[PDB]
């Protein structure tokens, strides 16, 4: 579980046993013909895969480049995030666990998580900070008609961080029944490779529909970044390629402001959620709150694969501001009639910072805007406009 | 030629005719243009997401010991098939060299649809929608006005899906040079009718292929919901006088009795709406009245002409549930199968239980999703009685 320094299991011990019992079934079902079977039906017929490559002849006139979306934006719940839900609540029903939790920020995953429990038959609840239900509030409205329990969590920041923490607090309480889902490659050990390991068909669908497209490797590829699941999914299957694989993270109002969720340029290496890694921190060690405009960027630390990457130089890390990636979000609506999720905004926003004049690039477009339009709509930047 | 037996047709203003001339002109010399089609069948696998999955619905299937298939148009760009037509008109009408669409909406899907490819394509777009569906259908309202359309509230009449349309057919008629009008649905003059049809029949191209690779036979009925008809016109098309049982059903609204519906074939009359003589809801003095449905999308007095031909002939049989059925079979796929459809389609979902069908394979239309319902289903009266 180790990528590099980063990553381990680092959590009360009361949860080595549920980590021991979670890495035994993983191992189990890597070489299980019927789980896959099962697994990669339901993700041709139930969530839609594979996702197209989509050509976005408008964007690639606006900056003279060959610009191409990876849709996981028209997968079932509007997300990558049911990638890595049906596969691990598949995992949780084999494993004889009656019921899940999980945190979100965007809802995205709350919503993934709750529309594979509603298909498998288990009781779901949900933690998701008080202020993610307000601004990200169509994606309550979806988990109550998917029938899981919503939990606004009002503590702390009221964000994904404090979701999260409620999250772990119920497994731990509930370990006779119930299975915790991350929904980003951030957590004790398996979890990280559990997750990216369902994240990574989209690189190796990317892989082998750029060929088709332009007869070789792109030049660059682009994802948002804040715990890294969209990004590692993407970029895994082209590490050490030559491809100029991006990561861009969350700026909020400026990285020299304190107020973001920038873990890899700005954070120190601490302990988060079970994972050593980066992690935003004063200098006594305590964990800050981030900021950002995109609920699910909200997040003040990253996965330790991220950290391991951006330490080998295997991929490069940068951020945008809130207002970059709102602009982005009104321009991919405007030239492709796509609505973009605003945490994907900040990989369509870093197209304005690379040289990418006659250049191939692919943007993972992680999700669709829809949670986003109240509030982008009701912005001051965007009033301003 | 236009009709569907003595259905269709081009019922409309004498002004209109030059542009529909042109317009069945310009529909046929697509038909043999190697070009058009590559770049529409590019679009419909890139943009749009086609073919989309044929699914099938375990535990819907053990519920009513039947195998139950979902057709995902849901999955779609936008949530639902109105994006396969406004792509091609859309583009039909960039070949045409006007500058302007203009459509009217329900849902809001047709809108949004036709939104998004005047966006892809850099043209104005300016939607009508009644004021009553800018309301429970605002989620749509939003999406159309982030994308770069106008959206104009309709406040006349019903102020809902009807009004829209005569709000657009207005629109056009005064921007003839520059404005392609775009309808959302198998109801129009000649060539709309099969102009649309055409667009949408790839769902049952698809569905005919995927359907054997699941069971090796075709199936026993194919479901979809009709108001004006086009997502059942799709999937329908190329299964007629195949001995599938096809079955479109209708808005029973409060119930087929009441008088509060938009059951256009099974309680309309003969006569003429928005281009099309076709079955329409009239009182017996020839006036159209006001339909009534809980689905936005359903809530129009007029049915498309393929149908009312279809009806007559026993090419397909139509029947109705009411605004409850649609209701639960809303909540039922939501929380059975982990997937919210649109109220529209919940329509189709709701008549499983109205025929018998275990033992046997069933095909739904699932031709949207509902995000643009959850407000107006959580806050129902019905459901809150729940
Ligand atoms: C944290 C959440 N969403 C994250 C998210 C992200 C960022 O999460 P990763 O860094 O794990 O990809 C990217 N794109 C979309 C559409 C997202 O919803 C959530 O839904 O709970
Ligand atoms: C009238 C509208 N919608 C109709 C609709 C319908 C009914 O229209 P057709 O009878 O033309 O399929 C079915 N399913 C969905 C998801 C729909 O949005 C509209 O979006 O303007
Ligand atoms: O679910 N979950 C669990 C732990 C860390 C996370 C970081 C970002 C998004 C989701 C997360
Ligand atoms: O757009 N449009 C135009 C004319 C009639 C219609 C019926 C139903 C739905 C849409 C329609
Ligand atoms: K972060
Ligand atoms: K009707």
């Amino acid at each position: 579980g180790n990528f590099g320094p980063y990553g381990g299991q680092n959590v009360p011990e009361i949860l080595m046993g549920a980590l021991e019992e979670l890495e035994a079934a993983y191992e189990g079902i890597m070489k299980d013909e019927s789980f896959w079977k099962e697994y990669n039906d339901l993700l041709r017929d139930y969530a839609g895969r594979p996702t197209p490559l989509y050509f976005a002849r408008r964007l690639s006139e606006k900056y003279g480049a060959r610009v191409y979306l990876k849709r996981e934006d028209l997968l079932h719940t509007g997300a990558h995030k049911i990638n890595n839900a049906i596969g691990q609540v598949l995992l949780a029903k084999l494993m004889g666990k009656t019921r899940i939790t999980a945190g979100t920020g965007a809802g995205q995953h709350g919503v993934a998580t709750a529309t594979a429990a509603a298909l498998f038959g288990m009781e779901c609840v949900i933690y998701m900070g008080e202020e993610d239900t307000i601004r990200q509030k169509l994606n309550v409205e979806r988990m109550k008609l998917l029938g899981a329990k919503v939990v606004p969590v009002k503590s702390g920041s009221r964000t994904l961080k404090d979701a999260i923490d409620e999250a772990l607090r119920d497994w731990i309480t509930n370990l006779q029944t119930t299975y915790y889902v991350p929904g980003s490659v951030v957590g004790p050990h398996p979890y990280p490779i559990i997750v990216r390991n369902f994240q990574k068909v989209i690189g190796e669908e990317t892989k082998k529909q750029i060929p088709e497209k332009e007869g070789r490797l792109p030049d660059y590829i682009v994802a948002c970044v804040s715990g890294g699941s969209n990004a590692a999914g993407i970029f895994y299957p082209f590490i050490d390629s030559g491809v100029k694989l991006i990561g861009v993270e969350a700026g909020g109002e400026g990285l020299e402001t304190g107020k973001h969720a920038a873990s890899l340029l700005k954070g120190k290496i601490g302990y988060l959620h079970g994972s050593k890694t980066f992690v935003l921190q004063d200098d006594w060690g305590q964990v800050q709150a981030s900021h950002s405009v995109s609920a699910g960027l909200d997040y003040p630390g990253v996965g330790p694969e991220h950290a391991y990457w951006r330490e080998t130089g295997k991929v490069l890390y940068d951020a945008v501001t809130d207002e970059e990636a709102l602009d982005a979000f009104i321009e991919l609506s405007r030239l492709e009639g796509i609505i973009p999720a605003l945490e994907s905004s900040h990989a369509l926003a870093y197209l304005k910072k690379i040289n990418i004049k006659g250049k191939v690039v692919v943007v993972n477009l992680s999700g669709r805007g829809d949670k986003d339009l109240e509030s982008v709509l009701n912005h001051p930047y965007v009033r301003e406009r």
